[PDB]
């Protein structure tokens, strides 16, 4: 190898952690601005119907990144004893949730948290939550932070009660079209507008919620399509227990 080629190989790995920790600072501007320069933003259903003892028992839930309340407010709608805490980084997608009509401060609490640095216990109180929701949401957190987000989302859960995780997974569209110039690592990918995807398999994440104390319910991969012409979809729909 040349001279101009040892150094170059330098040069991408200097050059590379500058990119990775500029994306990492501005995880929230990321996403701020994307939702500042947008607006056109069923198994859920099933484990709240499950883990009730009464019929229409009132259920307290943890929304964790809900961003604009996509995953939040239908399930508000359908299910009136259930009382939604719900929290995400992004001031603008915060006022979007409290901004729209269907928001009833009797069923749901919005408040802004950095799942891998602020205290979930500031505005949620302790063991106190029958479920936790992260839906595509850990994908976009750090691979070495995500398990300070599942650190951070055990003080809130009331034990023998459960998080409800779905995600990217491995070979999802996404991630087959990413040129090399956007990965940040393996399985780890930037998107043009800075926000990042990690795309998950069974083991890693399985892995994650066990270092940090919990107990694998169902870990499964699940196939869909998209509409364009069909685009193959590879998600990992998992659910993790906190023991008693
Ligand atoms: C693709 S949206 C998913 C929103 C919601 N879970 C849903 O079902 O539609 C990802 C959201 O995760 C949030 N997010 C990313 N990292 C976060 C972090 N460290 N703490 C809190 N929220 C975060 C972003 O602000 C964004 O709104």
């Amino acid at each position: 190898t040349s001279e101009e080629e040892e150094k170059l190989k330098r040069d991408q790995t200097l050059v590379s952690d500058f990119k990775q920790q500029k994306l990492e600072q501005e995880a929230q501007k990321n996403w701020d601005l994307f939702y500042k320069r947008n607006s056109t933003n069923t198994r859920e259903f099933e484990e709240l119907r499950s883990c009730r003892e009464f019929e229409d028992q009132k259920l307290t839930m943890l929304e964790a990144g809900c961003g604009v309340g996509n995953c939040l407010f239908p399930l508000l709608e359908e299910d009136p004893n259930i009382f939604a805490y719900a929290c995400d980084f992004s001031p603008r997608a915060i006022e979007y949730v409290k901004q729209n009509p269907l928001y009833d401060t009797e069923r749901c609490k919005v408040f802004q948290c950095d799942l891998t640095k602020d205290d979930l216990l500031d505005h949620v109180p302790p063991e106190s939550v029958d479920v936790v929701m992260l839906i595509f949401v850990l994908s976009a957190v750090h691979p070495d932070k995500m398990h300070l987000v599942l650190q951070n989302i055990y003080k809130v859960l009331k034990p023998g009660k459960s998080v409800l995780f779905r995600d990217y997974g491995l070979y999802d569209h996404a991630m087959l079209r990413f040129k090399a110039s956007s990965k940040l690592g393996e399985n780890f990918y930037v998107r043009q507008d800075g926000t990042r995807s990690y795309f998950f398999t069974d083991d890693f994440l399985a892995q994650l919620f066990m270092d940090t104390g919990y107990e694998e319910v169902v870990n499964e991969y699940v196939f869909r399509e998209t509409v364009n012409l069909c685009v193959p979809r590879v998600f990992l729909q998992s659910k993790f227990l906190k023991p008693p």
